């Protein structure tokens, strides 16, 4: 299933959902703890993580440094340890079975650093830290290295990426997009680096393109169909998923899917309502 938790309508939002790209249906699961939007969602052990984000609410705006573990066996969230700071907007990838937190916002503070988690042991570990402030970054692990790509450093938004070798422990620039994107959605397909839509500070956008570590390069593929900042993304056999976002209007609904064979996109199918900044995993 194809599992979105969090986002925002208004108000951090508590839903978990999971679609059923067979079925077509949607599943209400148990809500979070706390609303949540801006987080970051993954999977590892099949136990479902929301990282980071921040509870928006008539009642205050906190950025989170939460870090829940959902278990579809018994439909139950779990806390786990926390970050070491709030992460609004984060990326996260997994290697190896740990969970890397990069970047993020807390407040003012527009975050370089980067925490790793080890589940076997319920902690966090601080690591080299980026060569860049990002926030909505996106995140993608590739043949055990870890891409951060795009976001916001606070004055400017950034088309850099940048790559890093945990077992040197440190970051390496690569060869940048060819597009500004902040809060695109960031992914790996096949063996490749896809980053799909986000925001370059005038428009939201539609184009995507994908990186080849082999010739490190970025290519331009099919766009999709609806421009789109703060969207959720995932990988659902062999087929791109993405789901909601903003695009200067409306709060989307859509979720498009993306078909490397033929270079197409597709609508498959509505969100029960329309939300951006979802943690998107699959299990």
């Amino acid at each position: 299933l194809i599992y979105t938790a969090g986002g925002y309508f208004r108000q951090s939002l508590s839903y978990l959902e999971a679609y059923n790209p067979s079925d077509g249906t949607w599943l209400r699961l148990a809500d979070l703890q706390v609303p949540r939007s801006g987080l970051a969602g993954c999977v590892v052990g099949g136990l479902l993580y929301a990282v980071g984000g921040r509870n928006n609410s008539p009642d205050g705006n906190t950025d989170s440094s939460a870090l829940d573990c959902y278990n579809p066996m018994t439909n139950q969230w779990s806390p786990c340890a926390p970050m070491s700071v709030p992460r609004n907007r984060i990326g996260v990838g997994v290697i190896d079975g740990h969970i890397y937190a990069v970047g993020g916002s807390h407040g003012c503070i527009h975050h370089n650093s980067v925490e790793r988690y080890e589940p076997e042991r319920d902690e966090w570990h601080l690591v080299a830290p980026m060569l860049t402030r990002r926030i909505g970054v996106g995140v993608a692990v590739l043949n055990r290295l870890l891409y951060a790509v795009g976001g916001f450093d606070g004055t400017n938004r950034l088309n850099s990426a940048e790559c890093y070798y945990p077992e040197r422990n440190e970051w390496r620039m690569i060869t940048a997009m060819n597009t500004i994107r902040s809060g695109a959605g960031v992914c790996v397909l096949h063996n490749c680096i896809y980053a799909a839509g986000g925001y370059d500070g005038q428009d939201q956008l539609n184009s995507v393109e994908r990186y080849d570590v082999a010739t490190a390069t970025w290519t331009f593929v099919a766009p999709m169909k609806h421009r789109r900042s703060a969207l959720g993304i995932t990988v659902h056999q062999g087929r791109i998923y993405v789901l909601g976002g903003y695009d200067g209007h409306t709060f989307l609904d859509s979720v498009e899917c993306y078909d490397p064979d033929t270079d197409t996109w597709s609508e498959v199918t509505r969100m029960t309502s329309g939300r951006s900044g979802v943690g998107v995993a699959v299990t």
